[PDB]
């Protein structure tokens, strides 16, 4: 593909699974994939946002956060952006959510699996 701004479907999958994780409640599908110089950054809404404390993605064998570019805090979501390589591959990822009303504190890893054919 050419560098531009694309829709992109996604699932998120409980961790070495094909089950759609709890998460996936809790991200917008389609994502915001963006071409720039050969290179594929994914844009992701994630609602909730005040539950989900840390949300990381795989990048050169280890896990890095994902960088907010965009809060509403009015709708509590976020937008965080990440890169990825070949997006027929499943990303791995792990997020951590703290709802304290709740007695509701974990951490997981997670899959993301994109669906370029998808509408
Ligand atoms: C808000 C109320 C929530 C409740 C009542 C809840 C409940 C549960 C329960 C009971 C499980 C055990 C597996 C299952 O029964 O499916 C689970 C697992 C899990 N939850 Fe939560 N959860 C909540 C919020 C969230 C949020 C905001 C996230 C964001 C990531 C999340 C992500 C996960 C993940 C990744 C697992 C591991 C299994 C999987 O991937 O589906 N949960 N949750
Ligand atoms: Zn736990």
């Amino acid at each position: 593909l050419k560098d531009g701004q694309y829709d992109i479907a996604f699932k998120v999958l409980k961790d070495k699974t094909e089950e759609i994780s709890m998460m996936n409640t809790y991200v917008v599908s389609p994502a915001r994939l963006t071409v720039k110089d050969g290179k594929k950054y994914i844009a992701m809404t994630l609602k909730n946002s005040e539950w989900i404390t840390k949300f990381q993605t795989e990048k050169n064998g280890g896990f890095a956060d994902a960088k907010v570019v965009s809060e509403d805090k009015a709708a509590n979501t976020r937008v965080v952006e990440f890169e990825a390589n070949d997006l027929f591959a499943k990303l791995n990822a792990k997020v951590k959510v703290d709802i304290d009303s709740m007695n509701y504190h974990h951490f997981y890893d997670v899959q993301i699996q994109f669906d370029p054919t998808k509408i």
